[PDB]
């Protein structure tokens, strides 16, 4: 029975514990982040090979002349400048000696820390910064986002950058079509796929439909019916959700909705001798009542902030065909049901809170149960086949289970007929009869 | 209810066995949707089922045949070459690989099929295919055209489906080899 | 079977009759047990005998199958006579 980017170059405050890798294209700062008290840091790029000269570089909005040096004839040299009070003087710390021009940066543990010595070969410094935490950190070029857990990658990136005929089988046969009917409870149910960007923890690339199997008893007439279910769907319509480009805005890739120009189908195979006796069906129709499914809620718990809960969402479901396949596999077959049921959206509309994004008619796949354990749709299904079952008269020779039995007559009785049958024997042509040998063979003749 | 009620009496089935050669062509069908504003965005590319018409010949008969390809269990990639509007990207692609599956449909006119009704077994000695990608160029506003190129699978026999579609009033019967998929040369 | 749902034998019965008594003798790996083994004729009864999920239904007798029907053991109780010189 059948590496999270790259975003472009923006201020925003990155989680503790991540990497922002950068990737410049040009000399010059890279990023630079401060916490307003004692600690100030801005990374700028310096070309191949550069004696001491002093440039100007404009350093958290303000020119500054800053004296530079390159000793290397071939690599960049990424600098942080930094400075421990507003007022004090930047200081240079590192260097990061590069050759595919990429450095990070990450706020831990009470420090910032980048990239440092020299590619292929790097490792990695830190910063004291008091309120470590919440220091705002401005890209000047693209940036990626890894976390802390997967530093290997990010330190590889800084390293190394990103005949014809016939014949018969069996003989003759017997052969009988017939009709059955039954009644079927259906309960069916969704299953759903959440996968969440890795990252900072606000990008969701998926939520989409997947199979759901399900399996239940139910009575009719008497007979207990042991069902199973497979529901599945096509047809569904991917939507998403794109509340920004930052790091820290919310978005979902990809979701999944049914709608209307959709259909719903379920595979299934079960228990019951009903059931697993379904062979050589030619025709099969059901009989059944409608239902409405109907979206629960969902929510996008962020790292920061108030979460954005996806809610709502309706369809009902109205018969379609029904379709039997047979799945061939070597020498045996795996029999199974194509049910597909049309949608109407209904109300209520889904939306997502804290979003735009509201009044959308069709259901969603974030929670398409809404804490259900089943939707349901009972009614009655005729099915109409054939097989050898209708055959018995080729049935065997005295298939008679047991002997027949008939009393005989009683000793006293017979007698009480023998004499009055006597009363009549002539005379002569008794006597004679004395006169022949009546012997063996002659007495059981007749009888 | 729960009832066994009988139209017909008792007739005669024996058993036959028909060997034979078989021919099917297919093919595949694409969506792509480009993403509305500058022009440099593409929002998805992927199959979609294909319908092909042939005829062939096998010992002396012209066969009509009718296929229909489908896939199932394709993955989505995307190429996200960045967040500015003059940046190359493509929000989702399709693309089958060992976990994917080709569906081809498969109906004839031949008198044999109008035979395989009531079936004991069915048994196969079928090819297999190796299906490669063309190119596509990606027109941008301005620029050089980047362009997909490449990609193969070879489609392996895995196993036959007979599938019946009920409608209204008759029934369409129709073969499905799922293929299963095996990654081969070039790359894309 | 190895795949699928099993058919299964079921039913059959026979009643056991007294019928001609003789004399009989066990040999064994060593010494022999002298009897007069009586032999039991059958009737075929209720239940006739079928194989679910086959073509095998209403027949009497009973089959080799499972002829104990988890009994520990079958009784025929009585008496003999028996006339000695």
């Amino acid at each position: 029975w059948g590496l999270d980017g790259p975003y472009q170059p923006t201020t925003f405050n990155p989680p503790v514990d991540y990497w922002m890798l950068l990737a410049p294209t040009a000399a010059g700062v890279v990023v630079e982040g401060t916490n307003n008290t004692d600690r100030w840091l801005a990374t700028i790029l310096v070309e191949p090979n550069v004696t001491s000269e002093t440039r100007s570089y404009t350093l958290f909005g303000t020119q500054e002349q800053i004296t530079i040096a390159n000793a290397s004839q071939t690599q960049w040299k990424f600098i942080d400048v930094v400075k421990t009070t507003q007022n004090g003087s930047y200081s240079q710390y590192g260097p990061l000696q590069s050759t595919p021009k990429l450095y990070a940066v990450m706020k831990h543990n009470g420090k910032i820390y980048t990239y440092n010595g020299e590619t292929p070969n790097v490792t990695t410094k830190y910063y004291s910064t008091t309120n470590y935490d919440s220091v705002n950190m401005t890209a000047f070029c693209d940036f990626y986002i890894i976390p802390r857990e997967e530093e290997s990658t990010c330190t590889e990136y800084i390293n190394n950058g990103l005949a014809n005929e016939d014949i018969v089988v069996s003989k003759t046969s017997l052969w009988k079509e017939m009709q059955y009917n039954r009644d079927i409870t259906i309960r069916f149910k969704f299953a759903s796929s959440i996968v969440k960007s890795g990252g900072l923890g606000y990008k969701w690339s998926e939520i989409s439909f997947k199979p759901a199997n399900y399996q239940y008893t139910y009575t009719r007439d008497g007979e207990e019916v042991t069902a199973h279910t497979t529901c599945s769907v096509n047809g569904m319509n991917d939507f998403n959700f794109n509340g920004g480009s930052l790091p820290t805005d919310f978005v979902i890739s990809r979701y999944e909705v049914i709608k209307e120009n959709s259909y719903v189908y379920v595979d299934y195979w079960d228990d019951s001798q009903a059931f697993r006796n379904m062979v050589y069906v030619r025709s099969l129709a059901a009989n059944l009542n409608s239902v409405i499914c109907t979206g629960g809620d969902y929510s996008f718990a962020l790292p920061v902030g108030q979460w954005p809960v996806m809610t709502g969402g309706a369809v009902s479901l109205h018969s379609a065909g029904v379709t039997l396949s047979t799945q061939f596999t070597d020498f045996v077959s795996l029999n199974s049901l194509r049910f597909r049921f049309r949608l109407t959206v209904e109300e209520p509309s889904f939306s997502i809170t804290r979003t735009r994004v509201s009044r959308l008619y069709g259901l969603p796949a974030a929670n398409p149960n809404n804490g259900k354990e089943y939707y349901e749709v009972a009614g009655r299904f005729s099915l109409i086949s054939l097989v050898p079952s209708n055959d018995d008269y080729q049935t065997p020779i005295t298939n008679s289970v047991t002997v027949r039995q008939d009393l005989e007559r009683q000793l006293g009785e017979l007698r009480e007929e023998f004499n009055a049958l006597s009363q009549e024997i002539a005379m002569s042509q008794l006597i004679d009869l004395a006169l022949l040998p009546l012997d063996m063979f002659s007495m059981f003749s007749g009888i």
